[PDB]
């Protein structure tokens, strides 16, 4: 089910990340560093617990969760949100809610690449990752 997402992924393309960050109210100086950062995402499992790590020269984050069970999350931009990750049509869908707002982080595998689509408001960012050996 989740197994083809597991591993180490490196950012190879990004579209509209600044628009997504702006929509969330991230400050200009943080957007500016983040626009030049190429993070590594690591996805691991131990039983039914998934861990997702995002490593970079700027910010590092790590979450652990069970699919389909809500968890509290503090995001890289310091939002305190209620999160849930599920599997929907073969995609890993991460929904964050806070203050009546929502954002989705959808991960799909196409041609061996991991495509992350981030939506908040009208902003839609697409980030492409390639799997490390
Ligand atoms: C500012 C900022 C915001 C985010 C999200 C909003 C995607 C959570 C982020 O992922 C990053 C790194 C890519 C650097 C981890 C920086």
């Amino acid at each position: 089910m989740v197994d083809a997402f597991l591993g180490t992924w490196k950012l190879v393309d990004s579209k509209n990340f600044d628009d997504y960050m702006k929509s969330l109210g991230v400050g200009f100086a943080t957007r500016q560093v983040a626009s030049m950062t190429k993070p590594t995402t690591i996805i691991e499992k131990n039983g039914d617990i998934l861990t997702l790590k995002t490593h970079s020269t700027f910010k590092n984050t790590e979450i652990s969760f069970k699919l389909g069970v809500e968890f509290d999350e503090t995001t890289a931009d310091d939002r305190k949100v209620k999160s849930i990750v599920t599997l929907d049509g073969g995609k890993l869908v991460h929904l964050q809610k806070w203050d009546g707002q929502e954002t989705t982080l959808v991960r799909e595998l196409i041609d061996g690449k991991l495509i992350l689509t981030l939506t908040h408001g009208t902003a839609v960012c697409t980030r492409t990752y390639e799997k490390e050996a």
